């Protein structure tokens, strides 16, 4: 009923490890013997729950007694009790009860995968709430004249924070219209429909607010349907890309067929925050791609201008999984006093087929050194200052330094592939980013890709290996990469809820997935190892 000092030590080894590892059946019953001395350390939880074999009554009806008398359980914990592991009612209870308790900050950071944990609900339950054959995207714009689980809660918050409910209906709506969960998990897609017809049911339910929620959501939806339509039209019309574009133009004018250009406000899709007028069609173009997606730019409520990648005939799931983690690793980085002048630009999939990206205005690394010939040089034309180092603006060396630290270590832990000169991108601020995540986890077009993503003049632009800005880079990749390693049961939990998400790289190999992100992390070395580790990286990458 209490564990030696030896004993307390192995126990404390257990405790510490990554929601991932495998406890041995050693391990196992070495957490079944200490389990009643364990209930003060809420961290410990976690690891009793993987001790117990569900499927022996005696053995689940031990272990929820215990649970009700542990010590309650933390946000980012409450992660694990929602995986695929888990069919208990009681523990899937729990962990609804336990996230209940973050604020709607928080939520929106893991709502993404909390709408993949609703596959590992109970569905007959989802479908009890309510009071091919239906169209997922019609429920909304078709209106009719531990008690709380996953989707009671979800649609609970939805209705109190419309910046939630927008992405609660968009997460969901790509949900329905996945394809393959059509034809492989027919009782999965019912479900997805269910918790949209629940959702629906509870807007109309509402007061004056929530009602108008509802009609909002209905609007997007048609503004969206539309501008596929118009999408599919250029994409259509036969001629070079001066032909597609005056077709484009001419559509989102047409107000009257279209209606793009003048509607009453509503919030846009890919940040609910911004209200928007309309598309402006003057100034609308097809990139040069062939996959043709268009820039737009919208009149927002306040008189900006919010440029915005609609792209038709492609699946913006995998970049949409990789931005939400780079806006996520940014959130930590500051909570953490780290501003590393990052880009989590916002990307929204309105379907499997087609979606949004939020355009930054930047210019290719490639096209920097083919027009100016360094990155000194264009950083020299566009913020110069005398006193600044190498005659660049002090504050753009700076963001160029914090920026560059930022993404060559989340780069390095998401093992970002297909890394050229064209999809790294630079601001006249100073702000360096990656875009076009189609290589993700280890992959890449080419073989034995490099672990880290620097090159010659990225350090040229700092002004090379032996000045005082190559030191601060080093200085914030081992700071940044730390301050990660700390939120790294965070980070492979939302992993894990990914795991049947349908994300190309993920798909792939799904059981080898979340080991891959942990690895990067070298939870194996202390703090004082990662930041020698760290900057071999650093050093072998630079002269390589
Ligand atoms: C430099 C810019 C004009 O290059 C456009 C390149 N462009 C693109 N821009 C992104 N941005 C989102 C973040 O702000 C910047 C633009 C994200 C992204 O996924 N792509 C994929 C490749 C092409 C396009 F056209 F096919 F979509």
């Amino acid at each position: 009923l209490k564990p030696n000092a030896a004993t307390r030590d192995q126990l404390n080894i257990i405790v510490s490890y990554p929601p991932t590892k495998q406890l041995t059946y050693e391990e196992q019953d070495l957490v079944w013997k200490f389990r009643y001395y364990l209930t003060n350390q809420e961290k410990a939880l976690t690891k009793f729950l993987k001790c117990v074999n569900w499927d022996l009554p005696q053995e689940a009806k031990q272990a929820l007694e215990l649970l009700g008398k542990w010590k309650p359980m933390d946000v980012e914990d409450s992660l694990e009790l929602l995986s695929s592991h888990y069919t208990n009612p009681t523990v899937r209870r729990y962990a609804v009860a336990r996230l209940r308790q973050a604020d709607d900050e928080d939520l929106l950071m893991y709502l993404l995968q909390l709408v993949q944990a609703l596959k590992y609900e109970n569905f007959d339950d989802i479908k009890n709430g309510l009071e091919a054959e239906i169209d997922s995207s019609q429920i909304i714009t078709s209106p009719l004249p531990l008690e709380q689980d996953l989707c009671t809660f979800l649609i609970s918050r939805a209705c109190k924070n419309s910046t939630l409910a927008n992405y609660l209906y968009w997460y969901v709506i790509v949900e329905c219209e996945d394809q393959d969960t059509q034809q492989r998990d027919p009782k999965t897609h019912e479900m997805y429909l269910n918790v949209m017809r629940r959702f629906s049911q509870a807007l109309l339910k509402g007061d004056k607010s929530v009602r108008v929620m509802r009609s909002l959501l209905a609007a997007q939806q048609t503004f969206v349907d539309r501008l596929v339509h118009l999408m599919k039209a250029v994409q259509r019309e036969s001629g070079n890309r001066k032909k597609k574009n005056e077709r484009l133009q001419a559509l989102l004018g047409d107000n009257e067929k279209m209606n793009l250009s003048d509607v009453e406000l509503i919030p846009l899709p890919l940040e609910p925050q911004v209200k928007i007028r309309g598309i402006i069609p003057e100034t609308a173009t097809l990139f040069k791609s062939a996959l043709m997606p268009a820039q737009l730019f919208f009149k927002t409520e306040d008189g900006g201008k919010y440029p915005v990648i609609f792209k038709h005939g492609d699946d913006l799931r995998q970049d949409q999984l990789i931005l939400q983690i780079i806006s996520l690793m940014d959130k930590l980085l500051r909570k953490e006093n780290l501003d590393l002048k990052l880009t989590p630009y916002k990307v929204l999939a309105t379907s499997t087929k087609h979606g949004f990206m939020q355009f930054i205005q930047s210019v290719p690394v490639a096209e920097v050194l083919d027009t100016e010939g360094s990155i000194q040089n264009f950083f020299r034309k566009y913020a110069p200052s005398e006193n600044g180092p190498n005659g660049i603006s002090a504050e753009v060396m700076d963001t160029y330094v914090k920026s560059c630290a930022g993404y060559c270590v989340i780069t390095y832990i998401l093992g970002v592939g297909d890394r050229h000169l064209d999809n790294l991108l630079l601001t006249k601020t100073g702000k360096l980013f990656h875009i076009d995540f189609g290589y993700i986890l280890g992959r890449d077009p080419k073989p034995l890709p490099p672990p880290m993503k620097l090159n010659k003049e990225m350090v040229e632009g700092m002004g090379g290996t032996q000045s005082e800005q190559y030191q601060e880079f080093r200085k914030q990749c081992y700071t940044a990469f730390l301050h990660l390693r700390r939120y790294s049961n965070l980070i492979l939990n939302l992993f894990s809820l990914m795991v049947d998400a349908n994300i190309p790289d993920i798909a792939l190999e799904p059981d080898k997935t979340v080991k891959k992100v942990q690895d990067k992390f070298r939870l194996d070395l202390s703090d004082e190892e990662a930041v020698h580790y760290m900057q071999s990286l650093i050093d072998e990458s630079v002269h390589a």
